[PDB]
């Protein structure tokens, strides 16, 4: 498949997606998140229960700091739904101009550091990762995005795979993407 390029920003659908990641992240029903928030949750939550090494949490650290700065966040900047997701459309461009020019995106980058605290994850990693984010913590849903992806010979899913994926879901609402997070994620 040709991941889908071509962006989707009014289309409802993107919006709710977003949002609900948005309000996932909003644990105080406050309507407003940080990019403190977002790095501990990266750093001191989900590296420590990965076990992830010094050196590994670092990485990710910074893949995650970037990405989000990406979509404008900032430490001490307190933003909220509307700002975040005029931040996602700008991440979303900035992207799709990477991938244009066979340049490594931040999604991507993100997806290198995951992948290498577990180029490939297994089911059961995958699973270990839904729980521990909270992004995907049913298990029927971890097993959904592997049913959904091109898997390696092994059943596992290689890093280049979830990030044509995570392009279409995050980026550009590619028919081909939905369901990566089974229904965790709409």
């Amino acid at each position: 498949y040709a991941v889908k390029l071509k962006t989707d920003f009014d289309n409802p659908r993107w919006i709710k997606r977003h949002k609900h990641m948005f309000d996932f992240l909003d644990i105080n029903g406050n309507g407003k998140i940080t990019l403190d928030e977002i790095v501990s949750k990266a750093s001191d939550d989900i590296c420590a229960k990965l076990e992830a090494t010094p050196e590994q949490t670092k990485r990710h650290q910074v893949c995650v700091e970037a990405f989000f700065r990406g979509c404008g966040m900032e430490y001490g900047k307190e933003i909220a739904f509307p700002q975040f997701l005029d931040g996602w459309k700008q991440l979303a461009t900035s992207e799709l101009k990477k991938w244009a020019r066979n340049e490594p995106t931040l999604i991507r980058e993100w997806g290198d550091a995951v992948f290498d605290i577990f180029g490939t994850i297994t089911l059961d990693e995958w699973k270990a990762y839904g729980k521990i984010s909270g992004i995907s913590p049913s298990q029927e849903d971890c097993e959904a995005t592997f049913r959904h992806c091109d898997l390696d010979n092994a059943g596992d899913l290689d890093v280049d795979e979830m990030t044509r994926q995570h392009l279409g879901f995050w980026y550009t609402l590619d028919p081909e993407a939905d369901g990566l997070y089974g229904n965790g994620v709409p």
